[PDB]
């Protein structure tokens, strides 16, 4: 009778999303097969019919080296093959990675690259591997590309690498783009440049990976980003796992998962904008548009008088005070909606809006459509 | 303009899909005012200007009595005021929790309740409030409900405690609510459930009040959860700690959040069926059907043949076997969209179906939509 219980445990975590993705969808494959599996989820550090975890960290896969019921370990890819642990390990392709951002940013504009890697001396390792990624694919460039090694994930003067790492940040080239290994360090960007107040994506772009979406929910600044295949992944994981059940004999796997999309955000959004007063003019509409502003503010924000104020954005990137106080009050109320659940008419209020009419009136005259539409629509 | 950017700390457990519930729903806040704060999402083993933190936890408490910098604590509700902590809380309220469960079973049809909680052990204050809570919702009705207190999710000795919950399990009359304090220690009694072949929710019926994302797949049996409000509490989290960096004047403040909807899946589609031919019959025909099996792989699983099995099947839904082949089936492939991060073409297959224009044929037969209409215009 289909009840052959396969107790199988898998070791992952839920802290960081690329986790939370990959059991998720083993539970993909769970449907697909509607197997009789005893999924179980104990891991701190018996054991049980079957496993399933994350070999990126050393820690679990030198002393799981010693039973052999069927286990696939997870992880990030290696160009190099030798650097592979005992076990089937389907992973994430780094190169495949870093490079799925790169190109986003030429796609926009960029011409300058630099990558905020990670200390050798942080247990992880796939920093490494996507530091080569980043190499190979730079080196065809014209302008070179700068890296950085950051601290520990959170060092003791926790405010000393606020300050440290920032140097770094005034010594790239205007209008780079900066990946991060990871939407972890890629915050550390963000907050920083908001506190030298170098403008983002205007004077320096921020990028990373792993595109969990706790983090990047809060900030000023969007975090663009790539989106592994974790959920593909851990399914990948699954399917092989079962064939391991039915005993195939098999030269050790190694299948490369392929990052699916690049969800873009502010902290990429690049529009080629080349000159002064008219990039700080622009992240100034940005951080406070729907604050309702107007144009004295504008002039010495820039640092630019009414006249020579005026004489200047008229030129570069054609849309009135008007047309750019608009645009960036509305992409504020566009990104209140589909990701940030909320209420319809508290972000007309927050959002300067007379009211609804006044905020679902100037909505249909760009889009086709009314608030009540979008919301669920492009929702995430 | 506004330079004064407090270093606001945030202290969750980025593990649960609780307090992560509540993280982004501080980066909710910080979204409608694009306030000048630099969260900081730590809680691992030196502060800064803002606090927050899961007061559920006793040693945070002892951690933080007597520092000075505002702190606003979130957690579960306490009937006793006196219970709730010495600082603020913003709380969900757990009457409302297992309350909305309640209804749900005091309307699926329903009339005896039971309940699976922590023991006192699990330091789960709330767990003991949700429990009281239960108490009290029952007394009133006609069948005394249960109150059967675990073990641990991960205890001493695993094995045993599925003895002892499998015992209690098998003390439970056919159709019985089980309301579990959480969606975590709710999938024991169906992965148990699934062990003892016992019918679900045929038999007994199961509901979570988490919502936990991760686990929802993993188990066959899709659990039905009580969606919490944890969102709406970290919003109001950041809202008061906001007000709270103003020195205003308010009294130790103590705001419930209720959750907003239930979401229904297997766990509870429940129908009032006391045939046991059918009962069991339908086990196959909502477990293994959608894999595409003999009508006579359905008839023996039950308690009889085939003309002596099916007889009262006229009772049940009104048709036969073959009436309902081609209207269930579906169900199995149609929710592979909903709550599963699959495509169309992999379900159609599955159930098989020589193409999509099938899968649009029986579509209508029930819901005059189409697997395009009805992909987008439900998904989620």
């Amino acid at each position: 009778m289909f009840t052959k219980r396969h107790r199988i445990t898998l070791l992952f975590n839920a802290n960081k999303a690329y986790d939370r993705q990959v059991v998720e969808g083993v539970g993909e494959y769970l449907q697909a097969s509607q197997s009789e599996w005893d999924i179980f989820i104990e891991e701190f550090r018996w054991l049980g019919d079957g496993v399933i975890a994350d070999f990126d960290d050393k820690q679990i896969e030198q002393a799981l080296a010693d039973v052999d019921v069927p286990i696939v370990g997870v992880g990030g890819s290696y160009h190099l093959a030798e650097s592979y642990p005992p076990v089937h390990y389907i992973a994430t392709d780094n190169y495949a990675l870093v490079e799925s951002a790169f190109l986003h940013l030429k796609e926009k504009g960029v011409n300058r690259f630099a990558f905020y890697g990670l200390p050798e001396s942080s247990g992880k390792r796939w920093a490494t591997e996507r530091e080569y990624a980043f190499r190979q694919l730079v080196a065809e460039e014209k302008y070179r590309g700068v890296v950085y090694q950051g601290l520990e994930t959170a060092p003791e003067n926790w405010q000393h690498a606020q300050n440290r790492l920032a140097d770094w940040l005034q010594t790239l080239p205007p209008q780079t783009g900066i990946i991060a290994v990871t939407d972890a360090r890629a915050r550390h960007i963000l907050q920083v440049c908001e506190h030298l107040h170098i403008p983002v994506p205007e004077k320096l772009c921020v990028i990373g990976i792993d595109n969990e979406e706790l983090t990047r929910y809060l900030s000023r600044v969007a975090l663009s980003s790539v989106a592994q295949g974790a959920r593909q992944m851990g399914y990948q994981a699954a399917k092989l796992l079962h064939r391991l059940l039915d005993k195939e004999e098999m030269p050790l796997q190694r299948i490369l998962v392929p990052p699916v999309r690049v969800i873009e955000r502010r902290s990429t959004d690049y529009r080629s904008l080349t000159d002064p007063a008219v990039i700080q003019a622009m992240h100034y509409i940005r951080n406070h548009a729907c604050k309702g502003i107007k144009v004295d503010q504008v002039l010495d924000a820039v640092g630019i008088s009414r006249s020579n104020l005026e004489k200047r954005f008229k030129e570069e990137v054609g849309e009135t005070i008007h047309a750019m106080i608009h645009a960036e009050k509305l992409e504020k109320a566009r990104s209140l909606l589909i990701s940030t659940t909320l209420s319809i008419n508290e972000i007309s209020q927050m959002c300067g809006y007379p009211s609804l009419q006044y905020f679902y009136s100037v909505f249909k005259k760009a889009y086709d459509t009314t608030p009540k539409e979008y919301r669920d629509v492009n929702s995430e």
